[PDB]
């Protein structure tokens, strides 16, 4: 038995697959996949 949490944010984009404790950090992400280069580091 060892630390077992969780982890949950009422934010979770799709498209890569990130949280975000803020709205607005989320958005500001989102950015990148609106525009063109959406997957980036996104690699598996
Ligand atoms: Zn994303």
């Amino acid at each position: 038995g060892s630390s077992g949490s969780s982890g949950v944010k009422p934010y979770g984009c799709s498209e890569c697959g990130k949280a975000f404790r803020s709205k607005s950090y989320l958005i500001i992400h989102m950015r990148t996949h609106t525009g063109e280069k959406p997957s980036g580091p996104s690699s598996g």
